């Protein structure tokens, strides 16, 4: 029953999808 709430990729890959539009438009990086 454990299964259709818990989310294996749900949640996770939500937060994942947002990292990479933080790098897409300003590059973390800076020195040099």
């Amino acid at each position: 029953r454990r299964s259709r709430k818990n989310g294996i990729g749900y949640a996770i890959g939500y937060a994942f999808g947002a990292v990479e539009r933080a790098v897409l438009g300003g590059s973390r990086d800076y020195n040099k």
